[PDB]
């Protein structure tokens, strides 16, 4: 669930 916006975009699954 963690995708923080700032680039480069970092999305983790949970």
């Amino acid at each position: 669930g963690r995708a923080t916006k700032s680039i480069p975009p970092i999305a983790f699954p949970d």
